[PDB]
DNA sequence: GCGGCTGTCACCTGCTCATCGTGTTGTTCCCA
DNA sequence: TGGGAACAACACGATGACCTAAGAGGTGACAGCCGC
């Protein structure tokens, strides 16, 4: 399996892969249900129907083997045969394939230089066309042949001239004697009308006539190849006047012939010659045509295949045909197709024996060319050919297409065995690496095992009489399930994998129930919530599927996020609200035995048990040998000459007995903590654990976490009642005089001195000043103690906007058509809303809904974009010898000379390893190519550096992709990236699950276009496929001195660069709000208007680290306004990508064409081997590509197919005739191969 | 020869069932 | 096995002559065809 290859498909090819011939449009009998003979389904030509048997009978014993049959002509074999043998059939009308004509442009052939329309006339037997002119004869015979049209002119004169004297003649003698008779007035005048009409008429139609003569002869004297005949009138004349200099043809016929004789170097020349010198359009067209001619020319593959004589069958079993009951028959759409086909075939067939007229062979061969066009692809001209209901049939091509297509639903997600799901349950006394499943999934899931270990175990004396008792669910069956479940690792996984910590592998405990029992802390890995969720397990089979999963997937060793290296596996919600009680001061909490000493934490609990203290209360508690005091605390160390070891002796501490006993659930090693850990301090303390301790350690400190946190929130004393919802008393009379200043808006508004508009956004901001007046006063109001208080400031469960809402007032809201009512909700839900209000606030409920519902799917499409262009970008070198890097702030925000580390060092700078060591006072405060943590972060901030040398992807250079060093430390391991990392679907992943939650969209309207760019994902995709901001602003080209010269008509601001250069200018709308003024110095990468800079722009004029620079910082723009966290690295790994390609000019010395997005790479090392002959290089402007076109250029045409537009890229892919190496990831998943990265590459194979 | 605009190709998404136009031939049944 | 009757095949070609309803996507990317 090194290489797989398409090209086109001759006939000689197609009657290879045959067996026989379908000659009747017939597929089994209705009666005796047998395949028939040369028909669809046949028995001669495919396989047979039953496994070692034969259509008549002599063979139906299935002792012979291999041997032809001598009646019938069915062989004995296999029944599976029928999977496997091809038929073709014979045309007697060539036809075109709908794919390589007729198609998307780039692919539409171009051979033979026609217009889609003239190619819509030829094919569909509607013109002529010329395959062949004897241009030399016709020009000897020119001197003949025009003496000769000069003479047949001339006898048509000389005939004309007799009858003209003839209507002379006659016209004398009709005046003559009708005069002579005078039965009328006007008889000579009459007569005289009647020889006017004749002669008017014998002059109107000898004048037609020798036009049509002349029409005729200048037609043959200009005639040409590739020239089409509309008119079949005037096509008889020419062939019964000058035939047998010229041929001509209708239909696919004509295209055979110019594809026989027409070849390809002169045509391949002629297209450099006007490349080479060429302008405009044409220059353009040139180059797109010289594209398929080189495509043909350079290979083997002739372009004959692109006409079709012969046109195989799919073997039968691909597309059977099955009884239903009720005596009917479900068969598939390639059938019918197939029978068109072969009807019109075959009626064609007759009418030629017949020598039927012109007109009906050609109707029939036109319909023949329509029935394969629809085997082909029934959709792409013309209506489509429905089947049983109106709904169109299936074509050949709509069955590798589409999401439901071949590639995207058979060979990248498959249905598996050994796998099962259930509801979800929370079994809070679980260890992290451990799963309840039920016990009839149990059963199911291990069956062969569990009949292997009852065999063995003497249970059973056969396989057979163990399945029997396993279905009968004995009890023997149980224990020997509880026997062989153990040591055998579990995935479990949720519908929706938004990224590698969404299948997890735990160790399976037999557990009674319907449902599975799953950890209560990992309910963010998988975002699975005990609200009626789903799970689904599987099995791993292989000693090496098992291992993976209990050293890689493991639930114990995946608790930090690879989206930015925070933990995920850490306590939340009930379980922080108990910490967070545990460890919270006194205030408000009315304590006892405050300012007590005690002589240990056992002493403390017999008082707290005594009722005498509190877990909260101030208390002096001594600690013994072992315990490490506060990191704070210690410079406040025991007064003493001796010297006292702080680390490693006795101590005492006025703490409170809830902070002793938290700090009882961390590891003896770890410093004491003395502070309310809520929320985010749990999560500083258990990145603390992960980065420092070893894995099995943390895990236990998280379930002592667990239980602690568990055990004191049932304590706690939190429960909502309707008293606990405290209404502020504040909001009553804010809420009234607010009411009397929007009455006199109102009063001001009816009595005309405002409009609507301004009573409107008046209104707006006196309830916008209410709502937060409220919502300050609501927060004050609770004490700290309350319960929703509690979980809300504990950072367990809970906004101050929610609570705002559900008590002191839920305010403006999203009117119809994305508006803001003017009066609000005044009453929260505890006050309860009115029928209108409640009426009114359903609009922004609904259309959430709506919004959520739609951008599930458009995140899943933007992954689904971003892991297939990231993907095989996999980590091949463990360091590539660079000394290149990002110069990153930092340590910025200087503000009042105060060196601070930056805000955002956790996503950028984190984790990005150093270049080469940094020296600010002569000695290395960091050394080189070392994990960049907060250590070194506070060491370079104190000594006053405000900028670092990190080594990056982007600034890699390594033969083998990219490299460990220069990516960083892995966000999810911890430790060093290792070699075979997929780091790209790791980063298409980490951008992809915050996609859903962005919720960055226009609350209202607000009477603005164009000015708002677009917002949220729709901005993402904007930025990751390269395409125009919407709100797009131009920037300046040069330095230079910018003004405006605004016409009435047009609106412009133009800029005349400095340092003689020439001028600029800009097209702007009158809405333009600018942001430079007239007159003023800009420089060469400044902006001009307000608006988003293009991509482009920024790296045409500034460079290639400042687009890089740009979209990053667009994209984190959005992600951090969300508050969602996502490295730098995940983003940089996709610009790597959109930048690997360059777009070539000056070309013709480098021997490549210009255009064509020559590869960075490619570009290079031909320039290299040009300059080495001696010849100059060509050059290259940089190019930022899109996701879906980084993606589509893939050398590999599986993955391209696998991706979108299969039958575009198949098409160029055969054209092209262009193999795929195995190398790949996807492209090795299709084929069902060892993937090559993780443990799959061959150093670990 | 070079623009607009104007289509055309990509993507994103999901159990009932109505007749002719005549007349004849040969097999294959159904009854007895 | 006789007649009595059901389907699958066939061969011809009854003085008169035309559909049908269904049917609101949206957004990019682009190359033609038509206009200057
Ligand atoms: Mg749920
Ligand atoms: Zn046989
Ligand atoms: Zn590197």
């Amino acid at each position: 399996f090194d290489e797989l290859r398409i090209g086109l498909a001759t006939a000689d090819d197609i009657r290879q892969w045959s067996h026989g011939e379908v000659k009747k449009p017939e597929t089994i009998n209705y009666r005796t249900l047998k395949p028939e003979k040369d028909g669809l389904f046949c028995e001669k030509i495919f396989g047979p129907t039953r496994d070692w048997e034969c259509y008549c009978g002599k063979y139906k014993r299935v002792r012979f083997k291999g041997i032809i049959c001598e009646r019938c002509g069915v062989e004995v074999t296999r029944a599976k045969v029928r999977r496997e043998r091809m038929g073709h059939i014979e045309l007697a009308a060539p036809v075109t394939h709908i794919w390589y004509f007729k198609g998307v442009p780039s692919r539409l052939g171009y051979l033979l230089d026609l217009a889609p329309k003239d190619l819509e006339k030829v094919i569909y037997f509607a013109a002529y066309m010329i395959t062949f002119v004897d241009e030399e004869r016709r020009t000897r015979d020119l001197p003949s042949l025009e003496a000769h049209v000069s003479v047949e002119r001339q006898q048509i004169e000389q005939r004309r001239d007799s009858d003209l004297e003839a209507r002379a003649k006659k016209l004398e003698t009709d005046l003559a004697e009708l005069e002579a008779e005078g039965a009328k007035a006007d008889v000579r005048r009459k007569v005289r009308e009647g020889a006017e009409r004749e002669m008017k008429q014998l002059r109107d139609r000898a004048q037609r006539e020798i036009d049509r003569l002349d029409e005729v002869w200048n037609r043959f004297k200009n005639l040409k190849v590739q020239d089409l005949e509309g008119d079949e009138l005037l096509y008889r004349e020419l062939r019964d006047r000058f035939g047998t200099y010229f041929d001509g043809s209708m239909g696919a016929a004509a295209l055979q012939k110019r594809l026989e004789s027409f070849d390809l170097d002169e045509e391949a020349e002629r297209l450099r010659e006007i490349i080479r010198t060429g302008k405009g359009q044409k220059k353009t067209r040139a180059l797109k045509r010289l594209k398929v001619v080189s495509a043909f020319l350079q290979t083997s593959n002739s372009p004959k295949g692109m006409v079709l004589d012969c046109v195989p069958v799919i073997p039968p079993d691909l597309r059977p045909m099955v009884q239903l009951d009720g005596g009917r028959f479900a068969t598939s759409d390639l059938n019918d197709l197939y029978r068109r086909v072969i009807n019109r075939n075959n009626r064609l067939k007759r009418l030629l024996d017949l020598g039927a007229p012109e007109i009906i062979v050609n109707n029939e061969k036109r319909m023949l060319q329509e029935a394969v066009d629809a085997l082909f692809d029934n959709g792409r001209r013309g209506r489509p050919v429905t089947g049983p209901g109106n709904r169109p049939l299936k074509s050949l091509s709509d069955m590798l297409k589409g999401k439901q297509g071949r590639f995207r639903q058979n060979l990248l997600g498959k249905r598996v065995d050994y796998s099962a799901r259930s509801v979800i349950v929370v079994g809070p006394q679980l260890k992290l690496h451990q799963c309840g499943l039920p016990k009839a999934m149990a059963l199911e899931l291990f069956k062969p095992f569990v009949m292997k270990r009852l065999v063995d175990l003497n249970h059973a004396q056969n396989i057979k009489s163990a399945k029997r008792m396993v279905e009968r669910g004995r009890t023997v069956v149980y224990d020997v399930l509880e026997e062989v479940i153990a040591e055998h690792p579990v995935l479990l996984n949720r519908a929706p994998t938004l990224h590698r910590l969404g299948i997890q592998a735990f160790e399976p405990q037999l557990v009674e129930g319907k449902a599975i029992q799953i950890h209560p802390l990992v309910c963010t890995a998988f975002n699975a919530d005990f609200d009626g969720d789903q799970m689904a397990v599987h099995l791993p089979l292989s000693a090496e599927a098992q291992a993976e999963a209990r050293i890689l997937m493991l639930s114990s060793n995946n608790i930090l996020k690879p989206a930015d290296g925070r933990p995920v596996t850490m306590p939340t919600q009930d379980m922080v609200l108990g910490l967070f009680f545990l460890t919270t001061d006194s205030e408000g909490r009315s304590p006892k035995g405050e300012g007590r000493a005690f002589g240990s934490s056992a002493e403390a609990i017999m008082a707290f048990d005594a009722g005498d203290l509190t877990l909260q209360a101030k208390i002096d508690i001594r600690f013994p040998v072992g315990t490490i005091p506060p990191r704070g605390f210690e410079p406040p160390a025991r007064e003493e000459g001796e010297p006292e070891w702080q680390q490693g002796d006795t101590f005492t501490l006025k703490t409170t007995l809830g902070r002793a006993l938290f700090n009882e659930l961390l590891p003896e090693d770890y410093p004491f903590v003395d502070y309310e850990v809520g929320k985010k301090q749990l999560s500083e303390i258990v990145n603390d654990l992960a980065e420092r301790y070893p894995k099995v350690i943390v895990a236990a400190t998280l379930d002592n976490l667990k239980a602690a946190g568990f055990f004191w929130a049932t304590r706690s004393g939190v429960t909502v009642a309707i008293s606990d919802i405290v209404v502020p008393d504040a909001k009553k009379e804010i809420v009234k005089g607010y009411e009397g200043q929007d009455e006199k808006v109102q009063k001001q508004y009816e009595r005309g001195l405002i409009t609507k508009e301004e009573r409107t956004q008046e209104l707006i901001a006196i309830w916008t000043k209410a709502t937060n007046e409220v919502a300050e006063a609501m927060n004050d109001n609770f004490p700290k103690t309350n319960p929703v208080s509690m979980m809300v400031n504990s950072g367990a469960r809970g906004n101050m906007m929610q609570m705002r809402q559900i008590a002191g007032m839920r305010g403006l809201v999203s009117n119809a058509k994305n508006e803001t009512i003017p009066r609000p909700i005044k009453a929260s839900f505890r006050e309860g809303l009115s029928v209108l209000e409640y009426f009114i606030s359903t609009h922004g409920a609904r259309k959430g809904l709506a919004d959520t519902a739609l951008r599930t799917a458009d995140s899943g499409y933007l992954t689904r974009r971003l892991v297939d262009v990231s993907q095989d970008v996999i980590i091949r070198e463990e360091d590539c010898g660079t000394e290149r890097g990002l110069k990153l702030p930092i340590a910025t925000r200087d503000a009042d000379g105060t060196l601070r580390k930056a805000e955002d060092v956790e996503t950028s700078v984190y984790a990005r390893m150093l270049a080469e060591d940094v020296v600010i006072d002569g000695k290395v405060i960091a050394p080189a190519n070392v994990d960049l943590g907060d250590v070194l972060i506070d060491a370079l901030v104190a000594h006053g550096v405000e900028e670092v040398k990190t080594r990056s992807i982007l600034t890699c250079e390594s033969q083998v992709g990219t490299c460990a060093m220069c990516y960083g430390r892995s966000l999810a391991t911890g430790k060093l990236v290792d070699i075979g990392e997929a780091v790209g679907i790791i980063a298409a992943q980490s951008i992809g699950e915050p996609g859903t939650q962005l919720t960055m969209r226009t609350f209202h309207t607000g009477g603005v276009a164009g000015d708002d760019i677009t917002q949220g994902l729709p901005r993402v995709v904007e930025l990751f496929e390269a395409r125009t901001p919407k709100g797009v602003a131009p920037i300046s080209e040069a330095s230079g001195r910018v003004r405006i010269e605004e016409t009435e008509k047009t609106k412009k601001i133009v800029v005349t660069p400095d340092d003689g250069s020439d001028e600029t200018a800009f097209p702007i709308s009158k809405r333009a709000r600018l942001l430079v003024g007239e007159g003023d110095h800009v420089e060469v990468g400044q902006k001009l208007t307000v608006g988003a800079t293009n991509p482009h722009d920024v790296l045409r004029i500034l460079g290639q680290r400042a687009v890089q620079v740009h979209l990053v910082g667009e994209v984190q723009k959005v992600y951090n306004s969300q508050g969602v966290s996502i490295h730098d690295k995940h983003i940089e790994i996709i610009i790597r990508q959109m930048l690997r390609r360059v777009t070539i000019i000056e070309s013709g010395d480098a021997e490549l064409l210009p255009g064509e997005l020559v590869e960075r790479t490619k570009f290079e090392t031909e320039n290299r081997r040009v300059v080495q002959e001696g010849g100059h290089p060509a050059s290259g402007r940089p190019q930022l590509m899109g996701i879906t076109k980084a993606s589509l250029a893939t050398e590999s045409w599986l993955s391209a197919a696998s991706f979108q537009e299969t039958t575009r890229v198949l098409t160029d892919a055969a054209i092209n005739a262009k193999s795929d190496s195995l190398i790949g990831l996807k492209e090795n998943v299709i084929i069902g191969k060892l993937i090559p990265a993780g443990t799959g590459l061959s150093r670990y194979r």
